[PDB]
């Protein structure tokens, strides 16, 4: 349903210099395309995030990104329409995650998918090759800036009344962020 | 001197069912490319308000728009350079200002403008059609949010480390503006 306030705080910080962060969060909303406008689906809106792993080990606790995609098959959108489906994150995906996404959205072509992060995610290994990967079959990967993060809060936390409340540092965080995704990106 | 807080609070303040702010404020800041990157100058900022009529009388006080153009050429910027120049405003320009500014970024092309502006000035005369030119000569108009208000704050007022302290209301109508701003510039 709604997310838990202190859950939201510690997880979409996008302050640079603390650790911990160990979970991903997505919060997620779908527009359709009416008369050249994009119009905001009531229902069709949530949040998730990654999976514990099972008790019988081996395999991975399965990452939020995969569920999302799980998901919105049973959503049944009409392939006649055309829809922006925009994901809040707090990290951008893995490569393997960012390779089914990219997958999915090559083969779901009424299917606009933004990706607006709080953090960028980059294990000096094959991450930024799937975050090229994904912008490459169309993806929108863009930075949280203070107005996503207050629409997120509103949105989607259990805030009972209460506003959103920005950090020390937001914006500044989101700036450089933004610069290192542009250089991923070029 | 800094700005007076009182007076940025005043001045800057988005909400529209106040009147009074008859004034126009404008805090300006300039960037230079260097290998790929904008770097501050940060002996190049200040801020200005327009000016009150003569007494002679006949001719309007001179716009802070004006002004702004006034002292560029003052900078001794160098026309084989890029620089980029971001006007934070209290209200959007007039149309004549509007005219005047782009027909300014046209003949100097070293220049990329950025305007932030508090709230929007529509005289339901010819306003908007200046703010379309003016996007239309290149420059970047946008709405201040929290995060601009917050630079501004910290950085043209004279707030003896004082946080900025948000007024009611100022995120709906940042929201409420860029809605606006986007169905003129559309
Ligand atoms: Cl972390
Ligand atoms: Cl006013
Ligand atoms: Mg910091
Ligand atoms: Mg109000
Ligand atoms: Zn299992
Ligand atoms: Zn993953
Ligand atoms: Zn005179
Ligand atoms: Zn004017």
């Amino acid at each position: 349903h709604s997310m838990d306030p202190p859950t939201f705080t510690f997880n979409f910080n996008n302050e640079p210099w603390v650790r911990g962060r160990h979970e991903t969060y997505l919060c997620y909303e779908v527009e359709r395309m009416h008369n050249d406008t994009w119009v905001k689906l009531n229902q069709r809106r949530g949040f998730l995030a990654n999976q514990a792993p099972h008790k019988h080990g081996f395999l991975e606790g399965r990452h939020a990104e995969l569920c999302f995609l799980d998901v919105i098959p049973f959503w049944k959108l009409d392939l006649d329409q055309d829809y922006r489906v925009t994901c809040f994150t707090s990290w951008s995906p893995c490569f393997s995650c960012a390779q089914e996404m990219a997958k999915f959205i090559s083969k779901n072509k009424h299917v606009s998918l933004c990706i607006k992060t709080a953090r960028i995610y980059d294990d000096q290994g094959r991450c930024q090759e799937g975050l090229r990967t994904l912008a490459e079959a169309g993806a929108k990967i863009s930075i949280m800036t203070y107005s996503e993060f207050k629409h997120c809060w509103d949105t989607f936390v259990d805030h009972q009344g209460a506003p959103f409340q920005p950090w020390d540092g937001l914006d500044e965080h989101s700036q450089d962020l933004s610069g290192r995704l542009r250089a991923i990106l070029q």
